[PDB]
């Protein structure tokens, strides 16, 4: 019998909010990072934009103040911790990416702060650009392939 | 004049540990579950997870033998017994809930002992994952809200 | 008067509860830590008074079979130390022979928590088997 | 080439420990039967108790744990395993046998596990009783008759 | 592309066979030394003998013809080559030898073919005696250790 | 499994 203390905190003052996400249950729902429909092997670098579940746009982040705050975003490594998009049937796995730039430059690292600015009377979007690399070797199987990333805005 | 007898127990054979707990004084200081700062009224679900108070990251608790180990781990409901965090100096209360899993699904139910695995040479992980409702009814008065979660590893 | 519930009577002797910190290796490095379990209901003692006034009763626990708070195995003499407290914080404790002071009001029952906490051993492995204590609780007026 | 496989095991966790032996080099000590001097032809049954090599008294079995144990104690049949003691020079041999209660009734029976009780905080002592026949019939030759019983105290 | 080539033989005209095994699958499984259970410190030397998979008693060789033959026996040094048992869950090694006399004095050495006779219309017994020293220093974790020993009889 | 060795003896002699 191992009793342990966990300390719960939260500072209401003055925050920071993220429109463009729908409540699914008790958990935000961010957005779909949609490639669309492939072939087995595909010779051009599959590319989407994440679409917010609220709205069908960029993911808008407003603060809520007068002075510019600085927030954070940090993405994780999805489901597997790999950034895999796993087929609903079988095993096979698919290797992404997912950018901050629209030049697949400015990488989202796991787990990573990648800095953000907000001006007051005014939403900031986030760029989740995302990127699959050319795929020319084997057919993954058919059928879907998916993955949740978990977007972390932090402060 | 009532006296009462009460038999203290303990069997030391082979037990299990939990690890990324820190003592504070004879109380095992397991974590904090920091939702970050906010405003009065709040759309987004806040949600934060437990950061262990010893290493950062995750409780990892291990166990101390060979053959895979079944132990539990129960969450009470906080000082007031409602899951409630309270304000420093007025009586506002914010009510929240901890989960098990990434999708805020598997609520860790009060005095429950949600199962756990444990194998050999490894130390697995207890996700209390943190979650706030949307407040988008009343502003709570500006200050630090405050719980202390016992959480309960026990076989 | 006052009563104590959540006792059984073990023959002619009121068995108030059990403080079971449970299975444990030789060596641990967290504080091992339980709670009373009432022999009677399986919960904490509930000690209601018999009145109409708040009645202030006092809660007394003495230092179990060898007077140090030591639990002793069945067979050999290693002897492990614990003590008991009153708040979840593991830092009101029941001093030995001391009443620690408790409120009382009409058609209620007040929970008696016995915390017991044990320090973390990280030196010598106490040999394997049962080590147990009987302290005795003294709810006294 | 008859390569073949054997798995060797050991369960470290709760066991039994024998006293009374010394550590001949890499082999278990565990006493001696002196049956003492005697004539070439004995009418009374020559008999001795075994003298632990640690000690000088009975080997003294304690088991490392709180419960009781209830081990095993099996004797062999000595270097030519018909229990016989044989002269260090000439072919001349002398018959005996082990026994466990005090008037030579039961008997240790060669490979066998005589059961044994073994209670807290306490070491029970392995009589083993020697016993030789009377020898009224040919008078066996001078000088010193030896044997080594091999115990085995298994669980 | 180095190609290479490998000269397989086998003389079929008068052998020498190996009893007390079984096949595992396609590797023959001599037998088990089982020292049996232990606590985390023992003063006394652990001993075993080899159990035979198919009869349970000691490997018994036969050779196959009319003349005594001089087959030897040879053992390697376990699983990591150094004669230590390995706990199947955490990294603790527990220090063994094999000897081939009762008194633990012949010892096995790695990789060096023990002598050994065997007439016609007989089997001789292999005996492979454990032997484990005393830990009276440190105590190994709680668990199962094991080692798998290739014993190679060859001509 | 502790298996350990006992010496027995005797001296025929007088």
């Amino acid at each position: 019998a191992v009793t342990g203390q966990v300390d719960v905190k939260l500072n209401i003052s003055t925050g920071c909010t993220v429109g463009g996400s729908q409540t699914e249950g008790n958990m935000n729902k961010f957005g779909t990072l949609n490639f669309g429909k492939t072939s087995g092997t595909w010779n051009n670098v599959l590319t989407a934009e994440v679409a917010s579940a609220a709205t069908g746009g960029n993911i808008s982040v407003t603060c809520d103040g007068t002075d510019p705050v600085d927030f954070t975003v940090a993405i994780d490594g999805g489901e597997r911790t790999d950034r895999t998009l796993k087929n609903t049937a079988s095993a096979d796995v698919v290797a992404y990416n997912v950018y901050r730039d629209a030049a697949r430059t400015n990488l989202y690292v796991v787990n990573q702060p990648q800095q953000f600015t907000t001006v007051s009377g005014q939403a900031t979007a986030v760029p989740i650009f995302g990127a699959i690399a050319p795929n020319t070797g084997t057919p993954k199987a058919q059928g879907d392939y998916k993955d949740t990333l978990l977007v972390t805005v932090n402060f």
